[PDB]
């Protein structure tokens, strides 16, 4: 089996392609390195069973070539960056519904059997009911970021039913670990990098939020991924998150306590109600019966994949 | 008020502007006529209150001098045709989703208080509880349409919440009356006319599905903006479709009644189950519960709808 991995080369999509070489499937990565890097794979590049293509996925004919001779993709491109979402919209469109609509063009016309795409927890919106189940409704997603996100998965219903592929679409909650160039305790870590004497901390400090280990995300996409490949569903949605939430205030605690830094905590106070910037959701658990029904369950929780993280991102 | 409806020389369209323009609104219409006619808008050309804008959304620079100096606008801009996902997708996709996220992005630097969005049942796709009400979920569309209706729906949530306006999303069933130009009505009766001694049923006749006349449309469309404007919600969902559903057979049969004739029916097979073309969705009938608590009801059912449309497009033919 030939997989490719839009955005291969990023921290998800890197950790998801050292698990799928390791298992020995063939896997070609598609990254325009826009926010991944060759470090993230270089220990693959040359491997017989691997190849790497250079390449923008609003380019359409990359995108052909990229899912010749592929029994599966694995779409994880896009640009994760929430915040950026009130400034410029229009990225996020291009890096979540475009490219996605460009690679369901390219697999209509392919034997490309399956179809698994990273969709995000923000497409539940401010969900009122805790934990969040697959079956959540309305969708009512407060962020570009997550609109983008439902609708790349609304397109690949809609070619997976047309056009006679499967599809599994796995809601993540916050993804934390070795490799990352996005996210908060990235942030904080730089951010005492610079002035360990006073961090920033955006919003109010109580946004709190299910992270998941990486290793507990890899662990999780290939169990969902078996189990789908054995059933019937046309299109399937798994929530993969951690059993437990924790807040900004405690991750910064805990990024600092592995510093072995002191700062001052300066919260910004944030905007329409405490939240770190506009459409960022405030309060975020997802259910996991439904991925738990297949043998996986997080070997940590949200406290000790954050402390893990750190300590990693440190080395 | 000062209102913009995208794909008001249309269908659904053109009523939705007759009905403003009765009512007193400052009506300015953006349609390509793709598939709508200035005839459907012809009473109104050169009232002080009316301005049509001959453009296609694709036209970033359109739809931005479309929303200048409009209160509220009205999407009802977009290809409608689910046959066609499986042959011109990308064609969906710009009518869909590229076309409102152009309207979107130019929403967001206007004066623009209010979205009304005509989205679709096709985004429950093939539901699993019927009748199917708005919170249903995993939301799993079986047709590019349907897929590309929800995520416009998506879109116009995400900008609604960052950019601060408000947006009432209303899902129709199947709507049917005078002026239309897609639909099984339409087809059978050109069928028809040009052959009334056979009749081709896509699909094996069973595809079950509600329909709802324009008029109580027109009127179901009014009172959930009013009511709407009078409530709270940042984004509202809400269902509009009839209390029955009825059969593809029957309407045939509906619609040779009407005709004097009584021909062969010849029904294709279909194809996943009998399906009229891939994406068809087989069976649908949508909750009106929170619809009805607006005041709002339907004055007709789904047969009364079907034979009162196939009167008004005979006689529309004839003229
Ligand atoms: N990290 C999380 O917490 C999280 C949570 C939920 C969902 N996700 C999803 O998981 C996937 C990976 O996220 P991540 O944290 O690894 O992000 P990342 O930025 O580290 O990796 C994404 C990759 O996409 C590539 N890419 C971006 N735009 C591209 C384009 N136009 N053409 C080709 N390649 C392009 C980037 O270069 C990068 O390698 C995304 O779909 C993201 O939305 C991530
Ligand atoms: N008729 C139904 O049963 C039904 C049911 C549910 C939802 N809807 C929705 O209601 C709306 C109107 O449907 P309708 O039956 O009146 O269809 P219609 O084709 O009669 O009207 C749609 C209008 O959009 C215009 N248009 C298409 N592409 C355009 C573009 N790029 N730029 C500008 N104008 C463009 C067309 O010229 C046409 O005038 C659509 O959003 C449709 O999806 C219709
Ligand atoms: C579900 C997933 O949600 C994830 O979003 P998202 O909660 O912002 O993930 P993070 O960017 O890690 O932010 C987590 C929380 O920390 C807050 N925060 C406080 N200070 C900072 C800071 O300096 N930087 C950052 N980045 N956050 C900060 C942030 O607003 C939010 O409440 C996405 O990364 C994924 O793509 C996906 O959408
Ligand atoms: C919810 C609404 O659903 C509506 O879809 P949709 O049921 O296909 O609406 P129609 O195109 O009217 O098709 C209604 C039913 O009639 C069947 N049918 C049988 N023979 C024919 C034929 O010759 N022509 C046509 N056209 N149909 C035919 C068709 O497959 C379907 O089962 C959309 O038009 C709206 O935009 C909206 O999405």
């Amino acid at each position: 089996m030939r997989v490719l991995v839009t955005g291969g080369a990023g921290f998800i999509g890197s950790h998801l392609v050292d698990r799928l070489m390791e298992e020995g499937y063939k896997v070609r990565v598609l990254d325009d390195l826009s926010a991944g890097s060759l470090k993230n794979i270089e220990g693959w590049l040359g491997n017989e069973n691997f190849e790497f293509i250079k390449g923008d996925m609003r380019d359409v004919e990359i995108v052909s070539k990229a899912v010749k001779d592929v029994d599966a993709v694995f779409h994880l491109a896009a640009n994760p960056e929430v915040r950026i979402g009130s400034q410029s919209p229009e990225l996020l469109y291009e890096t979540n519904v475009l490219i996605t609509y460009n690679l369901l063009n390219a697999v209509r016309n392919s034997g490309v059997k399956y179809l698994v795409f990273t969709s995000s927890s923000t497409v539940y919106g401010d969900a009122k009911v805790i934990p969040t189940p697959e079956d959540y409704a309305p969708l009512e997603p407060i962020s570009v970021y997550g609109a983008a996100k439902l609708a790349a998965e609304a397109l690949i219903s809609g070619y997976a039913h047309t056009f006679d592929f499967r599809a599994l679409i796995i809601r993540l909650a916050n993804i934390i670990g070795k490799r990352s160039n996005h996210g908060v305790i990235y942030d904080f870590i730089n951010k005492l990098k610079a002035n360990p004497n006073e961090l920033e901390i955006l919003g109010d400090g109580t946004q709190r939020k299910s992270y998941l280990h990486i290793s507990d995300t890899i662990d999780g996409i290939m169990k969902l991924f078996e189990h789908f490949l054995n059933g019937e569903e046309r299109v399937d949605f798994y929530n993969l998150g951690n059993e437990d939430w924790i807040t900004v205030k405690e991750i910064a605690e805990i990024v600092s306590e592995e510093m072995n830094l002191n700062p001052r905590f300066k919260f910004t106070g944030g905007v329409d109600g405490g939240r770190g910037w506009k459409g960022d959701v405030k309060l975020m658990l997802l259910s996991i019966e439904k991925a738990k029904r297949t043998g996986w369950k997080p070997r940590m929780n949200s406290y000790e994949a954050v402390r893990k993280t750190v300590r990693e991102m440190l080395e």
